[PDB]
């Protein structure tokens, strides 16, 4: 629909969780946004279906830095209230990935990879209770499979 | 894409944790199915763009019994090591929604909208430590994607 | 209760009229399909106890032309002689309803909508004598009345 | 359901039409109540599946009557604005008929009869206009199909 | 004409017998009532002045019923010492036929088929002597026809 | 009906029989006749609602005669293949009753009656057999209800 209509939905979604949350989700994916990267594009890389699209060359110069980009602004949306700029962005990537015929599977798989590692990550944070930890990961499969549906509405 | 080798993914994907977190999630999965298909047709429903696509009769007297039995599917797959013929039902199932058109977005929101839930009643168990009730999240979030992208399968033609 | 029974009451109520009705409804119905289809489908679905049973979907993608086709094999049955075919396809479609719970009397509104702009109809029509158009609203009642009955069996 | 709900639907579906279609419907029946009640229960007592239900005794004593009533309070509703009466007492008819397993194409095919042989008489009377005798047979079609459609909320 | 006046007539013609013709006569009736009820009513199909008042619906769902009852209600009444709720149960049967002007003589017809058919089943009894097969058939005449005629008081006016 | 329709009834009630049940009863009957009408009017007599239309003198000088009569034509007339004459009688005794208001349950009761001591009187022939004196039992209330079922015709 609208990007105005979508901005609304994020927000909507973030909503149910308090900003400690957001705070908590944007701090541990900054501080390790380049090892996320990483095991994203590693996970990638060693599928053969997906390393078709992929090269050794092309990540290390140009989509190791767009995926840290995109995880800081999947993650800064809600502290800084920039949800129409976020799903702009987002319909942009999506756009992206159809016109070159990535498969919408491998994009939710990718989703995926980074959900469990960014949970994985809260995991170890030891500076969060348990609870906060517990909502905070339920924050994180959120707000990055909201980030996801707005890059698959290229493929409809 | 044979069966037998999507059956290695999703197996290399529970691999990742013990039977513990297989059992836990399947525990909490099948005595809530109806309420968590109730949560899934609810948000569908009130979203007009997937209210397109239903009718209360349908989900009554079919969805909502078919959601459950996809559940149960998911959930059992690795404690009864039948992953292939588990892959083989979700893509028969993603090629039904691919046949009417169901945008793949709306499929993976309704999959978010299963997981939040899910481990929303994980995390008030009790009987789950805080230890495993995040591992059991995790392997939820991890086999219910899983899941979903056999059923997505059905869009890349 | 056989088809060839049916089929007797079908030649029956036909024969009560002559060939000219006959054509004459079935011009109509062919110049007007879709429209008499939407203006079915635009009456059940704006009642919330009809639309209980209809997704806006199945009606775009489905039965709005199953409609016009139900309405053409109606309209076709006298003229070509195919009496048989015709309450066969009827039985098989009142299953349909009955197998999940149309209720009956959302059928019969139907029907009557449908009757009434299909005379509606005939009543514009400005190359037909005044006799000939009510001659053929009678038999358009009549034939369209037959059908529903047909659908109808499935319900006892 | 509510009597005052379907009252609604009644008064709705009269009002597309004026009061003269209503006048000229009630006097017709009124003049020819008894010979519709002749040609109703002799097209029925002739179907040995419809004689099933039917003795000679209860036409004769009971219903040859009780159709001429039903008759007169379908054609007095909408000219004595008496719409939550009259669907009330269409919803107990169609309780008798449910309840004793009246198959309900055959209430149908009854309704289709009085249809035909009332628009037949509408045709015969010189002393109505073309275009008002249409319009009143477009109008018997449709309040004799919505009491038909009353009748039959009792069957689902 | 009190129900207590009419349950002597009814006790004091039942008391010509013995408890055994009673008896013979309810348990030949209590086994074969359907069978009864299904030859009443083939008897009055056949007839068209009184197919005239009957419907196969009404037999099937009512009167095939009903007239097995009537049967257990006749036979019942000496042994069970109830005469006084018999006569008023065949009261109020008979004021139900002369309300719709059943003419009294088809009745009578039918009351003549059930003696008729009863007195066929008591002749093949076998486990009845001769004797008994014979005084239990004027039992089922007699008992048959006063319940009849407390039936027809309702033809008086 | 018709009294030849009556007639046939008659005959297709009595060819339930054998003619040797047929001379037994009429054996037995013709016999005991005058013993029979004693017993009939003795409870008749009895009864003050039935000795309303009788005296002891009507008896002894006309009814008892009649009713003699009456039994004598009742047995006859298969033997005699007289059954048009006999149905004949029957619609005269039954209209002299309903002239006079008897009431018909008297009537009912006065044939119990007969059926009762004839067969009572069967019963110790000795010179039929078991199966013979059964089988003619169930003759006599055959025929004797068929009597008074054409005498009551009168009352309808
Ligand atoms: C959650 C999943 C994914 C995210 C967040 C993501 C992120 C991005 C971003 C931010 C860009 C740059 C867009 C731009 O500069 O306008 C991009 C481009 C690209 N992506 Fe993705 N991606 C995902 C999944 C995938 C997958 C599964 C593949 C499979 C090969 C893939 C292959 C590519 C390629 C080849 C480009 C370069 C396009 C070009 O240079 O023309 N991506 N991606
Ligand atoms: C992860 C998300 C979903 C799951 C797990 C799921 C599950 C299922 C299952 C198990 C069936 C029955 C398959 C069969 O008939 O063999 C089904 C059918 C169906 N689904 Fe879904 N579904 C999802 C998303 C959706 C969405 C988002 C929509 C609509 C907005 C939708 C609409 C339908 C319809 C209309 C059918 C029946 C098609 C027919 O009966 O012809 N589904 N789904
Ligand atoms: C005059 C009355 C009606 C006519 C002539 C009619 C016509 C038809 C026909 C021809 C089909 C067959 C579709 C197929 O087999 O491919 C169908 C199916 C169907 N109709 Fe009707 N219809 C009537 C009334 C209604 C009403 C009142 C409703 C609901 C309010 C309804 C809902 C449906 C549904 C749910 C299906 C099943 C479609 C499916 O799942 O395949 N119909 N109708
Ligand atoms: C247009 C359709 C029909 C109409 C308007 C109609 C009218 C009526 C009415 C007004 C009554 C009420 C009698 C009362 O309550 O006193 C009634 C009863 C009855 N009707 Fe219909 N009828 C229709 C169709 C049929 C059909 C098709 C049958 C059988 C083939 C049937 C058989 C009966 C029966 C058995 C009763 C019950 C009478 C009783 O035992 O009291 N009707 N009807
Ligand atoms: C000895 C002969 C008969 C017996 C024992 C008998 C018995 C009964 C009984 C027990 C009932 C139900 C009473 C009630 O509803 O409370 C009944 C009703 C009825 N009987 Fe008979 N019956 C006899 C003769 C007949 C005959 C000869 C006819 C027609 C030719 C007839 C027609 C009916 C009808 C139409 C009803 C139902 C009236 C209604 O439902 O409104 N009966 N009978
Ligand atoms: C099975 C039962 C009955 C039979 C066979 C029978 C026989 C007859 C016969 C043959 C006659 C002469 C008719 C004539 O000469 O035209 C007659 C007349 C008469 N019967 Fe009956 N009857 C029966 C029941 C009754 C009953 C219950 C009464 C109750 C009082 C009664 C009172 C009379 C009377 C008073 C007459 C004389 C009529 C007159 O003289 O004007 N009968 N009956
Ligand atoms: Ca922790
Ligand atoms: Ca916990
Ligand atoms: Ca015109
Ligand atoms: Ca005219
Ligand atoms: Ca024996
Ligand atoms: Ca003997």
């Amino acid at each position: 629909p609208s990007p105005e209509i979508l901005a609304l939905r994020w927000k909507d979604t973030c909503a149910h969780y308090s900003p400690h949350e957001w705070v908590a989700a944007r701090n541990v994916v900054t501080a390790n946004k380049a090892a996320l990267a990483d095991y994203f594009y590693e996970c990638m890389l060693a599928d053969p279906n997906a390393a078709f699209f992929l090269s050794d060359q092309l990540v290390k110069t140009k989509l190791h830095a767009s995926m840290q980009d995109w995880l800081e602004s999947v993650y800064a949306a809600a502290p800084t209230e920039e949800y129409e700029r976020t799903v702009a962005f987002q319909r942009k990537v999506g756009e992206v990935h159809a016109r070159i015929d990535i498969p919408v599977h491998l994009v939710t798989r990718g989703a995926c990879a980074l959900i469990r590692r960014i949970c994985e990550l809260l995991d170890r944070d030891a500076s969060l209770s348990a609870a906060q930890a517990a909502a905070t990961c339920r924050y994180v499969a959120d707000v990055t499979m909201t980030a996801v549906e707005m890059m698959c509405h290229a493929y409809s």
